[PDB]
């Protein structure tokens, strides 16, 4: 059992305030959060180590919550200058 509110500040601390967006898509408060991370732990890194690195700092977190899904493990080098949300077609471009 956890709160997403502490998850908010927790990931920001252990992973650093780069790009974190976790959202309980399971229960209400405590439960399996879907995180979107863009941090330097994915920088020219291999996707597998990418997840294994984020959850390293979030594994303790995962033990207290129901689950933590890193839906996105990306760095500003592939993220590059923002041109992804545009091409989501949520505003055409």
């Amino acid at each position: 059992m956890v709160t997403k509110e502490q998850v908010e500040a927790s990931l920001t601390s252990k992973l650093k305030p780069i790009h974190l967006e976790v959202i309980d898509i399971s229960g209400g408060c405590g439960s399996s959060f879907e995180v979107e991370v863009v941090s330097e732990q994915f920088e020219g890194k291999r996707l597998l180590e990418r997840h294994r690195m984020v959850n390293a700092a979030l594994e303790e977190e995962m033990k207290e919550i129901h689950a933590l899904s890193i839906k996105k493990a990306q760095t500003p080098q592939q993220w590059k200058p923002p041109s992804q949300d545009s091409a989501t077609l949520t505003k055409d471009a």
